[PDB]
């Protein structure tokens, strides 16, 4: 049910009633925590939050903004329809935000000063972001009539089978570059099955998988066919779940270690999101051999 | 040579007139060295710097601090010498000492209103305690004519071989317990040699392995005959050692984990060692699987 500082509707109705109060609760919301992040792309220094990509972001957000305030007050099972049909224009036309992020600020690297002050904004706004689009997509869920899943919540989901999907994904981009790609392993609890969220490991998991595959390929150029394999440990207790992700491409070297988890771009993002939903994501060098990624991810309740 | 805020001296002389210099170093520095401790003791809170033991401890710095500065200039072969025979009275006078503070603390709890204070007193008594009879050994290994040894500096130092030590001796105090101990194996760069000192290794090593090795146990009651292995990484690069050490024993559990660093008592004292001479000590529990150590120690220069 519940989630940092919003509310995600465990809830059954078999008229519906429980769209009402869903959609109801979204038209109050978003539109808060849309103007939310519109304070911060004003608070953005001048000279950056000029830059065009930025301020492209800024406006789709203002954009955003009218669109879901505009939208009248619902009242019946329609205006709740149609409203699904606005927050999924939303959500695509926001899709590839993260990107002009990103941009926006590369094209805008120069005229940076105080770094800490970025960073914030990024995590505020990347994290925001998220939350927003889990609410969302959790609402649109609830029209679906999907087996073991209350919205975007599984009832019965396994750590394992879902990091399966992520292997097979990113060992297809790797072996496409490589030619190989590692062999990966799974141990610990591997049959946990539990109430979660897939949406916040659908973005993280990927990432891990690629780095621990990029420098696992990148350290053997020499023997691409025989690789170390990429070890995943499963933990699953009452308090969090914890997924540590072994490599062996020789560890982040030291002057880089402050660099790689600033904002290639992919870490920092996948830290925020975990601490965003109470969860962490640590890293182990262990230069000349591998990295150990650790990432915990607390229960729901 | 050096060393956090002192010199471990690199030299040969025929005629040893290295001793020299050395000796009237270490009558130089020993004798501030103590003092900065016994300004230490008197800083303590009156209500436990009046417990016998800590006042016992306190009494045997002052002690070891006038029988320093009794002792008359070196001018000579002779004065060095009955030098060497007064340091290795301090050094078995003070050997328990590390013993006293943890009783003369624990019988003074109740009253330890502020924890940070105390927690700073015992690192910064230690480690400093450390640097001092690192200093003084290493003098006294100058008179030795052992081979690969400037001291008690290593010149041919290989990792692999001195875990194996800690490891037979640990698996030693482990069996007679539960009857069995863990497999012990090692990877990584486990052909590694190098210049270093030993002896903060001394310590550490059977404190983590102990663990590694106790936690393993106590989670297979049931199969003592049937363990999982402790598994020891080796990372040598030209910046640090990396020393990882994991274990399968279910891992720190959530609430202890803040109190287990905290002064059962030999973690933290590892952790104070690692730091001060440049490197760390890190954790990473997997609570419901087990935990990895990793000891980082900086690469002499
Ligand atoms: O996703 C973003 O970039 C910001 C959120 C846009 C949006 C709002 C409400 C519902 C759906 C999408
Ligand atoms: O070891 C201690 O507890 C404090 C050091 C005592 C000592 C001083 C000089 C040389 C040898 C020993």
């Amino acid at each position: 049910r519940l989630t940092p500082t919003m509310m995600l509707y465990s809830g059954r109705s078999q008229d519906g009633s429980h769209l009402l109060k869903s959609g109801r609760y979204l038209q109050q919301e978003l539109p808060v925590r849309i103007a939310h992040r519109i304070k911060g792309f004003r608070s953005l220094p001048f000279i950056i939050g000029c830059n065009p990509t930025i301020l492209h972001v800024h406006e789709l957000y203002i954009r955003a903004f009218q669109k879901l305030t505009d939208f009248p007050p619902i009242k019946d099972q329609a205006d709740e329809a149609q409203y699904c049909q606005l927050v999924r224009q939303l959500l695509d036309d926001h899709k590839d935000v993260v990107t002009l992020l990103a941009e926006g600020l590369r094209e805008s690297r120069k005229h940076i000063e105080d770094e800490k002050l970025v960073r914030y904004f990024l995590d505020k706004t990347l994290t925001s972001r998220l939350g927003i689009r889990m609410l969302a997509t959790h609402h649109l869920a609830l029209h679906e009539d999907k087996p073991d899943f209350v919205g975007i919540i599984c009832t019965r989901l396994s750590p394992k089978k879902i990091i399966e999907k992520w292997v097979d994904f990113a060992r297809r981009l790797c072996e496409h570059k490589y030619g190989n790609a590692p062999r990966v392993r799974i141990n610990g609890h591997v049959a946990a099955r539990f109430p979660f969220i897939p949406m916040p490991l659908d973005y993280i998991l990927p990432e891990l998988l690629k780095n621990a595959m990029r420098a696992t390929m990148e350290s053997h150029l020499d023997t691409p066919y025989n690789v170390p394999d990429v070890v995943i440990t499963i933990a699953n207790n009452d308090v969090d779940l914890i997924i540590r992700i072994s490599d062996r491409g020789g560890g982040i070297a030291h002057k880089d270690l402050d660099r790689v988890m600033d904002y290639g771009f992919g870490l920092p993002t996948s830290r925020a999101y975990a601490e965003y939903l109470g969860g962490s994501l640590q890293l182990q060098s262990l230069q000349g051999i591998g990295t150990d990624v650790y990432l915990r991810l607390r229960h729901i309740d």
